[PDB]
RNA sequence: UGGGAGGUCGUCUAACGGUAGGACGGCGGACUCUGGAUCCGCUGGUGGAGGUUCGAGUCCUCCCCUCCCAG
């Protein structure tokens, strides 16, 4: 299974994760293991502080190393041996599938929120490993961007369980009723007859990945049957 | 005052006290600029074991959210919305979230915010009832209440008196299309780094200027596509230029 | 190291020839809303010697240092 380290000044935010869902229910089964730690609680004074003033002066707060770094090293040892220690920013590594693939093998990890205008880069040079975003955009806290990491490759741990599965988009889906706001159901998935259905699926798989996202279509090495229904597809397109 | 209207559809409705009870965003929510409301489709099942998945045609992997309670309690917050209430659906299949595609989300007054769960749902209910699709990024995860509350933090940051400080808005990566510079705190010096001198000048132009051709430093090493296309300033592209020539030195 | 201009807390900016203030910064404390905070204090300057004057940040001389205009 999995075991994750947080270094959150929000740790209860983590409940949304460890409480509901599939990661709620790895929880329970002992699947996946969450423990978080406050910098807050590593203060020594009455107002706990773990924040103050950029030097240079201008507007903003940044995370003070001390509370973060005994934080972190708490982490570290009750987590035993070769724990990798992330930070969570944007000016990482963008997260993609195989990035998510590749932290799937770590058994522990660490991973450290920020929050205001962010963190000493001392912390930074001196305790993280890696640095990862979620994409190219700015949030308020590195709290969610932890949580969708923890998701993602909590799809992986054994025993849990599919977008990207072969590099593609999903195709579309269908439920009951067979007639929705005057629109039907494909024909072929009434045939009841995997084989055809798995082809119409795929071959749909392919028009949606190549339509929406041409550019994730330029990096794979499609069979013989990709290649042939993906410009089968083009046909109907450009008619 | 400012304000903005989110309406959310989730069968987990309480992961969101994580956004509306914590930080920035929890106070934006107390002092009423940001206002969230969530209707879970389980309280629109019928089904006397309030079952709120639904068997896809053609079998396979997964199960998918059963129509009936989900497109109810869809009706139901547009319904309360009124009028300019834009209906997202959180997908992988949507347009890649960035920061140009958060200004753009940021101007709309309301939203509605649709969470998927299990493989997804009906395609004939994005068609009929979903304005636009979107994706937080090329990764698959197990429902889009992360997503969801991603979209909203990111789009938060922009409601003025959100953040206090206007000008943090603007100090932070992508604002100004280039990557934050590094930042330092107290104490001065701590397991022998120091603080870059410049810092504790006093000198507020060789701070600004320090700040700037950090921000332009930073953005050309690790993301130097952003640069590309950038409407600079002479400033910046003097900057810029010492940059490139003293990192390699 | 040639011709102009100019030297005030670390930076910015004030002061009649009458005792040098302010903003920012930095440091120190509080702060039962961790607040992209707030509040209260402390620190700190006329580049250096001469002269004029009852008195010089200010006027005069020299020296030193700095910016602009071909080294
Ligand atoms: N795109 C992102 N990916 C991962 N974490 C993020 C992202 N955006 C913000 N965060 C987290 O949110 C925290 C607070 C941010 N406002 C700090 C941003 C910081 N000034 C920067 O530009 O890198 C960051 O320290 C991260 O922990
Ligand atoms: N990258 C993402 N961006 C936006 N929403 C996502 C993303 N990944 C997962 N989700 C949400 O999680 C839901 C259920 C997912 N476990 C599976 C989605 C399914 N692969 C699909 O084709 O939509 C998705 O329908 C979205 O609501």
């Amino acid at each position: 299974h999995m075991w994750i380290g947080v270094i959150s000044l929000f740790p209860e935010m983590f409940k949304a994760i460890t409480e509901f869902g599939v990661t709620g229910r790895a929880v329970k089964h002992n699947l996946l293991k969450v423990e978080c730690w406050n910098p807050r609680d590593f203060t020594f004074d009455k107002h706990k502080t773990v924040d103050d003033r950029p030097y240079g002066g201008g507007p903003g707060m940044l995370m003070m190393v001390q509370p973060l770094r005994d934080a972190i090293h708490t982490a570290k040892a009750a987590a035993g041996e070769g724990a990798k220690v992330i930070y969570l920013s944007p000016q990482g590594r963008k997260l993609d599938q195989g990035g998510v693939t590749e932290l799937a093998q770590n058994q522990k990890l660490i991973l450290v929120c920020g929050r205001y205008e962010g963190i000493d880069e001392r912390l930074i040079q001196t305790e993280i490993d890696e640095e990862w975003s979620i994409g190219d955009y700015v949030l308020t806290g590195g709290e969610l961007p932890a949580m969708t990491l923890i998701d993602a490759v909590a799809r992986f741990i054994p025993g849990v369980l599919d977008s990207f599965a072969d590099g593609l988009l999903d195709c579309p889906h269908y439920t009951r009723p067979e007639v929705l706001e005057g629109l039907t159901v494909p024909p072929v998935l009434m045939s009841g007859h995997h084989e055809e259905i798995r082809k119409w699926r795929l071959k749909q798989s392919l028009q949606r990945t190549w339509l929406r996202r041409p550019e994730l279509l330029e990096g794979l090495a499609l069979t013989d049957e990709q290649r042939k229904l993906l410009k089968e597809a083009q046909a109907e397109h450009n008619s």
